[PDB]
């Protein structure tokens, strides 16, 4: 078509400490010409990025008529201890990206999609202090 996603892939997380303690699920972003891209993205920009699809494509979120729903499901940012929630979370993120890129085009290849998982300054140049790296988990 153009420029466009042929596969998103979940490698894992990493701890994160500067600015702040959190966790960043790491993603391998594979584009039309064949590269592939690391990017990172917390949790709750994941989900409101979700939110933002579904009121873009109200027919495929089943808005209109509930069984028409194709667009993947994903739990709310519930922080739940036990890493039962956590195979589900890093499970349920991996299964989310692979849905997307089997929706149709119009969606998985919606602008807006290509441009939440196209590089930031800081997926190319992690933030660090001096007196403070994360800690990643590749898995």
């Amino acid at each position: 078509g153009d420029t466009f996603i042929r596969h998103i892939a979940l490698l894992g997380f990493e701890k994160r400490f500067v600015p702040s303690q959190h966790y960043v699920y790491m993603f391998l972003v594979k584009w039309q010409d064949l590269s592939e891209k690391v990017v990172y993205r917390r949790f709750t920009e994941i989900y409101e990025f979700h939110k933002t699809l579904k009121e873009m494509f109200p027919i495929e979120a089943g808005a209109i008529n509930p069984e028409n729903r194709i667009i993947p499901h994903l739990p709310a940012p519930k922080w739940f201890d036990g890493q039962r929630a956590a195979e589900n979370r890093q499970g349920t993120l991996t299964e989310y990206c692979s849905t997307l890129m089997s929706l149709p085009t119009k969606i998985s290849r919606c602008p807006h999609l290509l441009d939440f998982f196209k590089v930031r300054p800081d997926d190319l140049k992690l933030p660090t202090d001096n007196q403070t790296k994360p800690e990643t988990y590749l898995m």
